């Protein structure tokens, strides 16, 4: 859908920015600095389900560039790994939020964000 | 869920650049450039649908910023009547993508795009 490889670096971009939103507004709730109400929960948890999977259909063949990796290409099986693994974490993170259920929210919620990062730490500029 | 207001204009901007991709990806389909694939049509038109509530909650009051025109603020009732003209447009693209009904897709998608159109033309600086 990219007229040019620039656009596909912004799109996946934008897809970034706002799954660190859609994740990144829930710390409070997981500290429990901010209320947990579990419907407002389970519905931005939905949006950040959809989210979740855009960015990876921007890295085609030869969409070098922005902050992403060659290895994203030049190793491509363990990027793919990495994604699955993060969209997998993403099922639990659903599953939690559609039970209700706060300790396990915090504990998928944990396990999301270190999937972010060690995609970040092996295949995202510095 | 903005720290500052600069991270409201960021998130309203990406969500739209989202938008533009996945309404923008299907216009040589509905003009019979691409083949129609009803299947593939209806599930990014469910991904448009996710998007395309998410633009809306971050112009909250003091975000001005970014191409955003004060008027969406001092014009609110009427910005309100543009997103949800606009969100209502959307449920019609989604009612003919859902039906795997070509003519109607094209014409839905016509009103999506005049209504994208027409709140930018009143409400996006130049
Ligand atoms: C690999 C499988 C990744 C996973 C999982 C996540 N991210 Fe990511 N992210 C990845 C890459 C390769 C890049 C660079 C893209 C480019 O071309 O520049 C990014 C980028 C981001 C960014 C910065 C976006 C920008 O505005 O430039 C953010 C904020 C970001 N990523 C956030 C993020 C979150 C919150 C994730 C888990 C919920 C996450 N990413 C996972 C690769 C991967
Ligand atoms: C008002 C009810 C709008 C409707 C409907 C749509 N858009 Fe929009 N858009 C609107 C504003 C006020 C702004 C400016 C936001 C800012 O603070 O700068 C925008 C911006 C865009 C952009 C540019 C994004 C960027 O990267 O800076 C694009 C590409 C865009 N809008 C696309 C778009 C599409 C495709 C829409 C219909 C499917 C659509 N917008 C509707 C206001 C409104
Ligand atoms: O909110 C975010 O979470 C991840 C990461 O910081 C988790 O460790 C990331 O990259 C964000 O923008
Ligand atoms: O794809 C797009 O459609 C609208 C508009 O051009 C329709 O007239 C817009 O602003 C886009 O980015």
């Amino acid at each position: 859908q990219f007229a040019k490889p620039e656009d596909a670096v912004k799109y996946r971009q934008s897809a970034a920015t706002l799954m660190a939103s859609h994740f990144g507004r829930m710390t409070p709730v997981v500290k429990g600095q901010a209320p947990y109400d579990a419907a407002q929960i389970k519905a931005n948890v939905e949006v950040l389900k959809t989210l979740s999977a855009l960015p990876w259909a921007a890295f085609g063949p030869g969409t070098e560039g922005g902050d992403a990796r060659p290895e994203i290409w030049s190793d491509a099986a363990s990027f793919k790994q990495k994604q699955q693994a993060f969209q997998d974490n993403i099922v639990k993170l659903s599953a939690a939020a559609d039970a209700g259920d706060l300790d396990k929210l915090r504990a998928a919620f944990g396990d999301v964000g270190a999937s972010c990062k060690a995609c970040h730490d092996a295949y995202r500029k510095k």
